[PDB]
């Protein structure tokens, strides 16, 4: 607690606190830097970017070449991250699952499938898993740590829910134990409390016509200020873009 | 009327007599099923759902093989229907034609194409005709029984507006009467007035980016809690989801 | 201003000023028209929309054969003007350019791209450039008149943000001067600046799913009741539609 | 803020929430357990751990080989870490760049030494660069952007200030320009502010006679309680005291 009194004074600015100390961190997929064909537009662009107001050090340019290898890697480098994300139809859950990870704050611990079997307890516990190729099969133990619809002993009669992937955000029937058989060889699995969201992080979506159901559950949809959509025409032109309207992305996220 | 004094009372739970006394019917298409590839998913899904709290007797699966026969065939079972559409994008108004049918509560009274040329009412008056294959040309007369841009005599100037589909929600500009042409032999077309929405159904849609729009106008767009969407992953995190969110999903129903 | 004292009056009607005075422009491509197939849908229509309200001589059909000519030619011709759009998912930016020409209003000045290098000034100051075939290379200057990332003198250095399109919204980071190469032979390129929006036009689409992103930021997403969606049947249920809700159409439009 | 009253109650304990709550991860070299000879060493130190008041599950051991790359790849992963380091004369600078790491709390941003030349600003910013093979060689600018007693254009004349180290803090002149040149290849160089300390750590030295100077000022010596030191005679006693003196050893640390 903050006392409450309307001294009513707003402190003025806000955005020249932010050029001067904060750092701006851009992330594009290989394409979009291809198409630009220049050895110069990351630095082009910082000069640019000195009009609205971010000294020479400050903006760096990150390139993911994929939204699965993006949503592994992705340790987000700077203050303020501004992801960019160009439609692939066939992608769409790969990338719900990175929106997933990036536009909110995760709380995560390691879980050893070999020796325990687990349970998510609430709409906000969830079984986050990445790497190279992650495969998780799962069986649902009653009150006996006997299977149900598996047998504990055979993984050829458990339940596959993810082929493969880069990034996968499982979701169990919660308060129900399960023997779990990951690929750990090339996966990881962790289990992670969801909450905060992030101030930071504003997904760009280029292309299609969007929509973007990022809950696990049927009954609710957000919608929030740090998942913006962009009308895609050319590379050069979604770029310029970002750097004309800068502050009112950073705006949207902040801290 | 009821009396409107706020004894302000709230009588406990609510999800607590639903479980005991009402019925859960599931509907999914074919392939949902097939790539479960289970003999017993239904029965662990079901043992699951007492998790949740659904007496073993409770929930019922209801296999609809293509949008357009459960479009058709789709007498609802039970108490509580929620169906599993997944995106389809040939299909959409196969989809929107058959989610207009279930989500509203509908009235409908027999027509006789034959002997008695017709004409819609309201906004609210609709020709919802379906079967094996249904194909509507229409012809619009003018205050003397005669054609507008056709003669009530050949159907070969008549307006096709349907050519063999399996669930048909037709319209026509209202308060004009139109000499009609079924192929009755395979549909059955009848007089449909609006209304009442339906506290049940949920339809659930996997795929996509979804907006929807089901009105036949295109001034409204009704957006209802009944209208749920899910990101698809694989077929088993569907249900594994359906079912840990159970009373969410039927609790956005009721009746 | 106008006094503000509530007499609270209203005055009757609205629609019967509009059907006796003004004059309503149907626009659809080619493909609808050919769909329909006969050489009287524009007079059968026509009575149909004396129903509704519309003298004889007050409704005209003009056909647009693709949304890139119709997006240069589009000099709307009536009162009231509602555009029928079917989705094309190709075309997508084309449609968005073409939709913000309409649905807005807009203040255009010409561009001697050969003597003066110009410069966007606010959120609200584009270059729109249309014709056959709209090819537009950028070049950004430092405070000198210099190149930054390019030579103001060898065009093969320059930014290209436009490949042959027949309608370009372009938006540059404002308040940068840049030397422009477009191929004014085929092309046209105007400096406007925006506002008003359009109380006509109402942009009907068919098909998809739609939610439409028209903002050249990523900050705001405007919804306006000129933007209308119907759900694809045949061509001449789009009509029919369109006729049997023509006030409620028109309404949402006005003057 | 904290309100200041003297209620003056000690709260009993500290010592049995650590035991509760907290994990304790033990750090030595590879030669620490060679010397030790026993396959059930880690198990046999962990029922001793129950006695100081570690619940089975509690405690952690994790292998360095050397202090190069422990110092790179020492993502510290309990709560409370206490790391083993024995005197290696040739290596005290290694050992010095790596307890200035984990002793202190560090905040740090990416650089980019291809497009940007940077500057530290206070006696808190340094450059940590760590990797297989660190090489960074350094070029000083006057306000021009020109070199200082070399050619930022020949990186043979810039000043060598490490060579191929495996954590390296570097320090330059405050307040002064530099095109950086790092081996980038097997190098990564990060822009870091110091500060906050650890309350953690607690980097316990075998052998020498030790007095440690972790600044890089002359003018400073800082000593504090996070730095212990222990009397070398073998590996086993080495164990045997930090675990007779567990607590005393996490006292000094702290959350
Ligand atoms: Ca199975
Ligand atoms: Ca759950
Ligand atoms: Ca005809
Ligand atoms: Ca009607
Ligand atoms: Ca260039
Ligand atoms: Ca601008
Ligand atoms: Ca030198
Ligand atoms: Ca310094």
């Amino acid at each position: 607690p903050i006392t409450g009194s309307m001294d009513t004074a707003y402190a003025n600015s806000t955005q020249e606190e932010t050029f001067l100390t904060s750092t701006l961190c851009l992330y594009y997929p290989t394409e979009a830097a291809t198409e630009i064909n220049d050895n110069s537009w990351k630095d082009t662009l910082s000069q640019l970017f000195l009009t609205k107001g971010w000294p020479t050090g400050s903006v760096y340019f990150k390139e993911y070449t994929d939204i699965a290898s993006f949503s592994v890697d992705p340790q987000l480098y700077c203050d303020y991250n501004v992801v960019l994300m160009k439609y692939d139809a066939t992608l769409q859950l790969d990338m719900s699952e990175l929106a997933d990870l990036i536009l909110n704050e995760w709380l995560c611990n390691p879980m050893d499938i070999t020796l325990y079997y687990y349970q998510q307890t609430d709409e906000a516990n969830k079984w986050i898993s990445m790497g190279s190729s992650c495969t998780i099969k799962v069986c649902p133990l009653n009150t006996q740590t006997l299977g149900i619809g598996c047998l504990t002993t055979d993984t050829a009669t458990f339940e596959e829910v993810a082929t493969a992937e880069k990034l996968v955000i499982t979701d169990v029937v919660d308060g129900v134990n399960h023997k779990l058989d990951v690929t750990t060889a090339t996966c990881t699995i962790r289990n992670c409390k969801k909450l905060g969201p992030r101030e930071n992080v504003a997904v760009i979506q280029v292309g299609g016509s969007d929509v973007l159901d990022i809950t696990a559950d049927p009954t609710t949809a957000p919608q929030t200020e740090r998942m913006m959509r962009i009308n895609w025409k050319k590379w050069w032109q979604v770029f310029y873009t970002v750097v004309d309207y800068v502050n009112q992305i950073i705006q949207a996220m902040s801290k």
